[PDB]
């Protein structure tokens, strides 16, 4: 049935989950439209991903209204679930996301990349690039001088369209 997986499309990643004390969360998808994104390819029990977090936390000081989402490759959910509790990142729902991974070519985790509003990528390779302090004052500048033409999603659902449309093909 077309119509029974087309709904399902468009309501693909309706909700990204986090944690609150304990208490697992969730927010509508709808949040992060027009919103810059950090994509956080990890693990908990990847070390260098563990420790990356530390500069994840300096990024979002530095880059409030960029959303860090964590796309998970856990083993298990209970480390998922701990991993979100330690992070209080977003994170999409525990799921497989080879995919993803697939889509933009991953090569090892952790990854982080930057994505504009209209699902651009504005930075690759941006786990090298949160390394050392230049890259505040030119990721500042990069963002404010950003040009976002507009962009219509499949089933005007941006997380559809960053995660699976086709045109990595």
């Amino acid at each position: 049935d077309k119509t029974a997986e087309y709904e399902k499309y468009a309501n693909y990643m309706n909700y990204l989950y986090y944690y609150q004390n304990n208490e697992l969360k969730k927010i509508d998808s709808s949040y992060f439209k027009d919103k810059y994104l950090g994509l956080f390819f990890g693990a908990s029990w990847c070390k260098y991903c563990v420790t990356f977090i530390d500069s994840l936390n300096i990024f979002k000081k530095n880059f409030p209204n960029v959303e860090i989402i964590y796309i998970p490759f856990d083993r298990t959910y209970q480390e998922y679930q701990s991993f979100l509790k330690n992070t209080n990142f977003y994170a999409l729902p525990f799921d497989n996301y080879l995919y993803i991974c697939k889509k933009y070519q991953i090569k090892n985790l952790p990854s982080f990349m930057l994505i504009t509003p209209n699902n651009n990528i504005l930075v690759k390779d941006a786990a090298q690039l949160i390394k050392t302090d230049e890259y505040i004052n030119n990721l500042k500048s990069l963002i404010k001088n950003y040009i976002i033409h507009p962009k219509t999603f499949q089933f005007n659902n941006r997380f559809f369209d960053l995660f699976r449309n086709l045109e990595h093909h």
